[PDB]
RNA sequence: CGGGUAAACGGCGGGAGUAACUAUGACUCUCUUAAGGUAGCCAAAUGCCUCGUCUUCCAAUUAGAGACGCGCAUGAAUGGA
RNA sequence: UUCGCAAGAGUGAAACUUAAAGAAAUUGACGGAAUGGCACCACAAGACGUGGAGCGUGCGGUUUAAUUUGACCAACACGGGGAACUUUACCAGAUCCGGACAGGAUGAGAUUGACAGAUUGAGUGUUCUUUCUCGAUUCCCUGAAUGGUGGUGCAUGGCCGCUUAUGGUCGGUGGAGUGAUUUGUUUGGUUGAUUCCGUCAACGGACGAGAUCCAAGCUGCCCAGUAGAAUUCAGAAUUGCCCAUAGGAUAGCGCAUUCGGUCGAAUUCUUCUCUGCGGGAUUCCUUUGUAAUUGCACAAGGUGAAAUUUUGGGCAACAGCAGGUCUGUGAUGCUCCUCAAUGUUCUGGGCGACACGCGCACUACAAUGUCAGUGAGAACAAGAAAACGAACCUACUUGAUCAAAAGAGUGGGGAAACCCCGGAAUCACAUAGACCCACUUGGGACCGAGGAUUGCAAUUUGGUCGCGCAACGAGGAAUGUCUCGUAGGCGCAGCUCAUCAAACUGUGCCGAUUACGUCCCU
RNA sequence: GAUUGAAAAUCC
RNA sequence: CGCGGGGUGGAGCAGAGCUCGUCGGGCUCAUAACCCGAAGAUCGUCGGUUCAAAUCCGGCCCCCGCAACCA
RNA sequence: CACCAUGUUCA
């Protein structure tokens, strides 16, 4: 069958991405997205 | 020239491989003869090697006996046992 | 120990070994036993092969990172298995969770996604730097869950193959047995047939066989504006004396033939065609046949479109098989993996790599041929699209003031309407055509240069010019299939399918030899 | 290792 | 010591030949038997001589022998 | 009346 013979890795284990927490980011802030529906995170507009 | 006859005189093979450990080899090839030694028997008054090897006999055995047998070169009225 | 010349005879243990050894019946199975049948998956008589060559494909080895795997008569163009990606199950990587749900640790920052720069094979937030954006959807770890073309077809379902193409199979009640078991289900004839007839310790049944069924013939009703015909009125074309190159043969002797564009009108009809139900064949009829000496039948001939299961199919009892399939499935039991996954996606490679062996194909070895013309001619079929047409198939034109392969345009067809009057290839030709017995204008293996086209991808597939000096001149031992519209030859369609049939499932075309037997072989 | 239903054998 | 003899496909053997073996394909459910095919020895060795050498002739190197005597 | 041998162990 598909034996789990395991695998040797030539690279380090890439970490799981974690969202950066900006406590009270609203207090810190600023340009409003010009895009009608919307760097602008919503439209990725640079 | 063609037959017969060995209780006529006499004669009576070699090499190579092979079993689920290893040996050795039932087995198989191959060369060969007139026939390739049968039954027996043996280091025998017959064996070179040889004071063969094992057992037995002695404190000690190139001796004796019983085995064994690749028998220089045992063997059937050249009579064998 | 006794006896014997001997050979031996008489007497006669044990140690140790071992779960059976035997005996008679029954049912199978087997026989280089007998008997009667039967089958070109057997043979006889044949016919076309195969095995020899090139090439396609499958299988095995060899190799490889991986060259995924099943299967070994009844595996080997089989898995509908013609794999560019996908498929794909294999290999080198890289994503996602598609871990529901419950309990924790969080938390209106739980979270989600990201531009750029580099990470990388990746103008892959994949992860990072970096800030944005999303918002209770999700994270975290604990059990759990889930998926798997993971395993095991020797755990199974279902299906298929095979036994097993033949005539087989099983109760009941009665009879016979101590019983397993037997009789019915017997033998004789008959038959493809456990098909009938006769017989009968059986008598009644049930299933297979046959019947039914679906196509091919022949025919009745129906039927046509998705099928045809024949007339009649026009419109037209040829029109007579006509003798090839050398020009044979082969009907014609009120009213000469032609013209699916002449897109002609009119009228009538169903010869062909369409097709739902009908019919038709039953050994029916006939032998101073065979048989019978009741029968059941049979052989010839007749009649007929068809004359014996009319023909080709389908269906097919009862037992089996550790046959195949856990790679068809939300068929599954038990197991294995499960978040750097045996899940899932994406990228690159493999499934097609070669010295070889084998199965099955396709093309050859030329003259009953090969080129190059002309002619006449089938059938089976398939066609376009979700949450107004467009994809699909076509004809015709053009490209064309100039190869093919293309590429355009314009129409038509949802398919008895278009394709289509379906110009299939075998085939024909008195074509006064080329070649002339050679591996050659036979044969195309294999390779070079250009260009097209399918496709996301061609490092696919046509077409053109080279190459041919690749074998191969008919194939040893062997060995397949086949009896009439058959073998063989020849095309065509469907299918898989973006592209690609030496495959298969159908279909028409042209059309033989032989046998009409037999148990030698199997 | 393959093989097998397990072994043996064989190859590997 | 002398005196001889003989050295060849993997094997046993001729003078490359034969037999067996080997390898490929049949035949078999398979194996053997069998059938059809393929390969495998410049011949102890070396040198000379010969057109040319397994051969001829030497020299070696083995094997096998046969003799190896006579108060 | 030519020849015509054999099938590892359990299951
Ligand atoms: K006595
Ligand atoms: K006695
Ligand atoms: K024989
Ligand atoms: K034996
Ligand atoms: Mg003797
Ligand atoms: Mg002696
Ligand atoms: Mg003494
Ligand atoms: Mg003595
Ligand atoms: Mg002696
Ligand atoms: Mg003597
Ligand atoms: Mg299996
Ligand atoms: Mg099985
Ligand atoms: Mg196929």
């Amino acid at each position: 069958g598909k034996k789990k013979k395991k695998r040797i890795f030539t690279k380090p284990k890439k970490p799981t991405h974690r969202h950066k927490l900006e406590k009270m980011r609203a207090l810190k802030y600023r340009q409003d997205c010009p895009h009608p529906q919307c760097y602008c995170g919503k439209c990725h507009l640079t």
